[PDB]
RNA sequence: GGAAAAAUAAGUAAACCCUACCAUUUGGAACAACAAGAAGUCGUAACAAGGUAUCUGUAGGUGAACCUGCAGAUGGAUCAUUA
């Protein structure tokens, strides 16, 4: 019975250097497109909304962003480090 | 008769305040650039018909260059086709 916060944060490789960084598990009840300005300009991106299974929105970035987004949702209490989780390769 | 102090009226007017400014410097909360360089980030606007020809004025949109509307210029990729 798991009803707590835990976000997953993707880098996934686009081709050659250049990268994605995949937000996963943001809690529905944020609208998620001003997310997507405010860090569209806060990282100089482009980025996207995307549908998993029906129920699943995901933010999808250019680039590497992870320690530059976790620090932005703790900053903005949308969870504590523990719970968001970073997976690099 | 002469004449010092002291007083008197008007003037010359230093200095010190109050108002409003000018000049030459200067302290300063708060804002805050620019040029140069290159192994940071996102993309690839422009050079070739840069891959939607560019570019000017304007107006709107907008992570970013930029994009789209209207009128214009070849500095165009046309000096050129009535039968
Ligand atoms: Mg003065
Ligand atoms: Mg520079
Ligand atoms: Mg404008």
């Amino acid at each position: 019975d798991d009803f707590q916060t835990h976000i997953h944060i993707r880098v996934e490789q686009r081709r050659g250097r250049k990268c994605f960084t995949t937000v996963e598990g943001i809690p529905p009840e944020f609208d998620y497109e001003k997310i997507m300005k405010y860090w569209k300009k806060w990282l100089s991106c482009n980025a996207t909304i995307v549908e998993e299974d029906e129920g699943k929105k995901v933010i999808k970035l250019n680039g590497d962003h992870r320690n530059q987004i976790q620090q932005f949702l703790s900053e903005e209490g949308i969870a504590a480090v523990d719970n968001i989780t970073i997976h690099g390769i």
